[PDB]
């Protein structure tokens, strides 16, 4: 069995290997990459996403979100307070302001220590889930707006034609902006490209051990767990690496830098934070191997999770027994 310790693997495809996306995901899995829940892919030196990032300042962040924490430094939740619209140029100036800018630090490990010590005492503002793309239309390799759609994959594997679309999303981050512990909708894959700016640190639990994380989370967030049997789908809970180690939870960590892709695998729980002003693009995707994970994905039906239009068909076809309860949580 490849990668039995579930380490995060890093890949360096050649320009030829970068042509066929599906084939390279299957190759990474042949080497055991999915066992980690997360892999890094460094593009060949010949590749670029677009020519420059000099002309992005007029993109609008319609609903910036202030991430307000509650709890203790290593075990906390966050809620998202809506703020007034602002452009990417305005957001970049805000991220660089004395109130929000990255502090002086020695290296990534020092900054990680500072994050976990001090995150809860600040409320950073995040631009999230902005439909759009920064890939040039002429970039033919690993262009996250030109991937095969999840609806087409389901139709190819299972024969059922369904409604829905699958488009990318942009993220604009600052120091201490935080992504809570979660798996993807319907335990899909994700891919994330860091277009520009400062790094993103990731934490991940191997898919084979995800239920260990879920059990700790029920212990640590006992009111939330009573409220909903899949409350991690709410995407509000944080647990630090120190707390995970104290509780024996298997996990790994890695820092993504600008120009690098990350792939998350089905049922790989992940969380992380941004180092300073940055912009990422991400989308969900599927392969044949996903279908069995989609069929078994937990679901939130309490009302909190609310998700895209295109999840309806996935639940309807893959999880007909759960569909009526889930749709009620949508309504
Ligand atoms: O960068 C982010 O805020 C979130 N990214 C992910 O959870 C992802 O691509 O799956
Ligand atoms: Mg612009
Ligand atoms: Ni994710
Ligand atoms: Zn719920």
């Amino acid at each position: 069995a490849q990668n039995p310790n579930c380490n995060i693997m890093i890949f360096h495809p050649t320009k030829e290997e970068f042509n066929d996306f599906d084939k390279y995901i299957a190759y990474m899995e042949s080497q055991g990459a999915h066992r980690a829940g997360l892999a890094k892919i460094i593009p060949p030196k010949e590749w670029k996403a677009r020519e420059t990032y000099d002309n992005i300042s007029e993109i609008l962040i319609a609903t910036p979100l202030q991430q307000v924490a509650s709890g203790r430094a290593g075990v906390f939740t966050q809620y998202h307070k809506k703020k007034k619209a602002m452009t990417v140029g305005e957001y970049r100036h805000l991220a660089n302001s004395k109130k929000y800018q990255t502090p002086p630090h020695q290296n990534f490990e020092d900054l990680e220590r500072k994050y976990w010590k001090n995150r809860i005492y600040n409320s950073p503002i995040y631009g999230a889930d902005i439909s759009g793309s920064l890939f040039d239309e002429n970039t033919k390799q690993w262009n996250l707006g030109h991937l095969g759609t999840i609806q087409d994959l389901l139709e190819k594997e299972c024969g059922v034609v369904i409604e829905g679309v699958n488009t990318p999303y942009l993220y604009f981050g600052m120091w201490k902006t935080t992504f809570a512990w979660h798996t993807e909708d319907m335990d899909l894959y994700s891919i994330n490209y860091l277009h520009l700016g400062e790094p993103k640190t990731w934490y991940v639990v191997p898919p084979e051990h995800g239920q260990r994380l879920e059990r700790l989370a029920r212990e640590l967030f006992p009111g939330s767990s009573r409220g909903c049997g899949a409350f991690l789908r709410h995407k509000v809970a944080l647990i630090s690496p120190t707390v995970l180690k104290e509780n024996g939870i298997p996990f790994n960590r890695i820092t993504q830098e600008a120009g690098e892709f990350m792939v998350t695998f089905p049922y790989g729980y992940h969380a992380g934070f941004n180092h300073g002003f940055n912009c990422a693009e991400a989308i969900n995707f599927a392969t044949p191997r996903w279908i069995d994970y989609g069929k078994m994905a937990s679901q939130c039906s309490c009302g909190e999770a609310r998700v895209t239009f295109s999840m309806d068909a996935f639940v309807r076809i893959l999880q007909p027994e759960r569909y009526d309860l889930w749709k009620r949580g949508q309504d």
